[PDB]
């Protein structure tokens, strides 16, 4: 009594904080234009899914855990919306990570490249994959063949009447084999390979800029203290390279103009006139060649920022979703094992409870959503 | 071992449902694209639309399933029952919120923007839908005739839930159909739509009378003249270059009327053709403007009737069909005109992208638009 009274209580709490914390992030993007983006896009497909698991997923099993026995079909049908959801979760989390792969990797082709009918598409094809691998279960791949000899065997008429349990309409096999080992490690696991990439790239960009702003400063020093115009030339001729490889524009112009300008002087060989071009480099540097540098850092550290937030969200996922997995295989390979009932429950808690976690951590991390759910509180939610 | 006439059955279904989603996937395709048709009309015709997507793509695969389908759970066929009844209460909701947005606009044409806002009119779909919802779910909640069939399933001796041939006489009651869906839900609104519409024809025909009157009361026309003039002008970017044609002829009036308290007609006719070239230069502009923008709300008005006639036309049979077998149980009635009258509600599905494409103008020019670029097959036309 007590202890279901608890989990209804649990769940319907769970339910009460993941409903308005994805109906806020749909808000969020909807009303904020400066979250008009790719990624926000498949947050609003994520957040979706978490509306229909607080909304459809919790109170079917509340319905299923207060009801009575169902018929084979009803328990069936029954099963299928969180295989449905969860499963749209993984491929909104991998649209994130290739858009978030796809900014980095390809800058400058980007914008013609993830457009928004493609991010449509990508999206529809989601949630159709996802259809069609939840409903799998509906298609066939089920133990109505195995109850039905039972129910025969025990010697009962008619489809079988049952005390609707996962583990006795849905096929283990199906989810170890097609669910798990198919249509989740991959994901997860290339999604991971994904992010340590965007990582290493941006961290390697963020280097070859500070490579190129010391390569910059090291050859002044050089060039203000060269014997021979050899010395000379073999500076200027790697600041130019450097603002070359830097540039990828009028900063850089009047800049690589004055490294021709003092070349010039070191093709014919005269060191003192160099040092007058060195002390306007400076004023150019000064002038210009610091905004470049402190944008882009700012630049790259916000990819950066976002990067590790949603890898977090991707962290929490498969943290709250791998033990129900584990849980899964070891039932399928070993039946003869016993499991606590405590260790299902947690799991399956964890589960409901991912569905809560997106908007709470997107309001701790992401700037842009925490000054959006204030302003819709503050406009509409506010006693 | 199927009939020509079951196969029939199915062709047509199918056929009904190919010419139905199709049309009302461009019908919302058209209003999405086209900001000419961000108007509180064509929200609710996308709302309309939406639902007759709804019927061709899950209520004749439903219909067909079950056709060519086996016995099934009393449930299972109350559950296969209840689409058509959500989205036909849809579409009648739907067309009332049609109706009193076109009777809006022409009624209080001053305040029109202020109080027919996107909010409203979404809350106002919205709201549609919800009371569709509730109409179309009742049967679901209780109202249905699974006590009749126990009765029934035990009297012929047989345990568990009734398995039946699934008929919607069989799960749906008759009583709910007549009584509660069709006397409270859907008869008053096509009458209260039908009252609106005439009234909104009246409005119109009246307002186009009024220029017409004003426009022939100042080409007939001293002082009885110049008075019915005078109160013909206050009952009469742009708007700049009217007050101001205004400006031009009311100062001729008055340099007219000047005239009058002196008494000297002469005089008076040079500036009565002075008057013409004002008329002539400023007055057919907003004589042609208003006639043309009376007409369009009078072209469209027409075209929403029709809608709601078709409507009307398509679903009453099945209706009268419900309260003959309600009232009179003892009745007779012919099969082909149980399925005519079946084939009408479908088919009322098809009907709207139709009838927008060869009525309203905007539509028209945005489906050729979405088929050019889109659906496109130039080179199997040249291949001919
Ligand atoms: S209690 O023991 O009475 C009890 C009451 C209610 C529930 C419950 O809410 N169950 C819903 C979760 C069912 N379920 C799944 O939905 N999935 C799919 C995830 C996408 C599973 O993979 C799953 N595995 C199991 C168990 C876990 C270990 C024991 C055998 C299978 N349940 C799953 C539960 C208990
Ligand atoms: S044939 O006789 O085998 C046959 C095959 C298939 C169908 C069929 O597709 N029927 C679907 C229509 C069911 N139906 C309704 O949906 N509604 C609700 C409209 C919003 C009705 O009101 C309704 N009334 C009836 C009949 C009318 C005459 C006999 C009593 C009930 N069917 C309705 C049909 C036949
Ligand atoms: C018992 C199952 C019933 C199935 C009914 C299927 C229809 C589902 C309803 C969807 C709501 C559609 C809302 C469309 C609003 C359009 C708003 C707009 O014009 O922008
Ligand atoms: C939210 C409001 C209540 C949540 C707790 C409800 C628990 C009911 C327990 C009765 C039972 O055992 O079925
Ligand atoms: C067996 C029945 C399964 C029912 C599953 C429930 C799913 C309901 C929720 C969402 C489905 C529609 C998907 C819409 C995605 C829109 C995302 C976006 O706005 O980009
Ligand atoms: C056998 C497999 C069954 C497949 C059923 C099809 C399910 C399709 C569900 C939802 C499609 C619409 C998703 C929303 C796409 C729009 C994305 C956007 O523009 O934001
Ligand atoms: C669109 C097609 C509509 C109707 C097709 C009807 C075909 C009838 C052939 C029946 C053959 C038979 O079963 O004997
Ligand atoms: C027009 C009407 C011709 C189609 C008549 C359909 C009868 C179907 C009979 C059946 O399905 O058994
Ligand atoms: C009978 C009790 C159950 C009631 C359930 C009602 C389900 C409501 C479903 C959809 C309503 C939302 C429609 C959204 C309309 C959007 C209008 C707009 O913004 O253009």
């Amino acid at each position: 009594s007590a202890f279901q009274a608890a989990y209804i209580g649990i769940e319907v709490l769970i339910a009460l904080v993941s409903v308005p914390g994805n109906v806020l992030v749909i808000w969020a993007v909807k009303v904020n234009q400066a979250l008009r983006d790719a990624t926000f896009c498949f947050i609003v497909s994520l957040a979706v899914a978490d509306v229909a698991v607080g909304a459809l997923v919790i109170p079917l099993a509340i319905l299923i855990n207060i009801g009575p026995q169902t018929y084979f079909h009803t328990c069936l049908m029954v099963a299928c919306p969180v295989l449905i959801l969860t499963q749209s979760s993984i491929l909104a989390l991998l649209a994130i990570a290739v858009d978030r792969y796809l900014r980095v990797k390809i800058p400058l082709r980007y914008k013609m490249v993830v457009t928004p009918r493609r991010a449509a598409v990508a999206i529809a094809g989601c949630w159709i994959l996802s259809f069609v691998v939840g409903l799998t279960p509906m298609f066939g791949w089920n133990n109505l063949s195995a109850v039905e000899r039972a129910w025969a065997a025990a010697g009962s008429m008619g489809e079988p009447v049952i005390k609707c349990e996962f583990e006795k309409v849905i096929s283990m096999e199906y989810m170890v084999y097609f669910n798990f080992f198919v249509w989740v490690l991959p994901p997860l696991l290339l999604m991971v390979l994904i992010y340590l990439e965007v990582f290493y790239l941006i961290r390697k960009q963020l280097a070859d800029l500070e490579d190129n702003w010391e390569t910059l400063n090291d050859n002044l020093k050089v060039i203000e203290k060269a014997d021979n115009a050899a010395q000379v030339k073999d500076a200027l001729t790697k600041m130019r390279a450097a603002a070359l490889d830097a540039q990828k524009r009028h900063g850089f112009d009047i800049l690589v103009g004055q490294i021709d300008d003092a070349l010039k002087l070191a093709n014919e060989g005269k060191v003192k006139e160099a040092q007058a071009a060195a002390e306007q480099l400076k004023t150019t540097r000064n002038a210009y060649i610091q905004k470049y540098l402190e944008r882009a850092r700012s630049t790259l550290q916000k990819e950066l920022k976002i990067a590790k937030s949603l890898a977090l969200i991707l962290f929490l996922f498969a943290l709250s979703w791998l033990p129900l997995h584990i849980l899964n295989c070891i039932t399928l390979f070993c039946p003869s094992c016993h499991k606590p009932s405590i260790l299902t429950y947690i799991a399956i808690f964890l589960t409901h409870g991912n569905s809560a976690m997106n908007p709470i951590v997107y309001a701790f991390r992401i700037q842009k959503f925490r000054v959006t759910f204030l302003k819709i509180w503050n406009d509409h939610f506010r006693c």
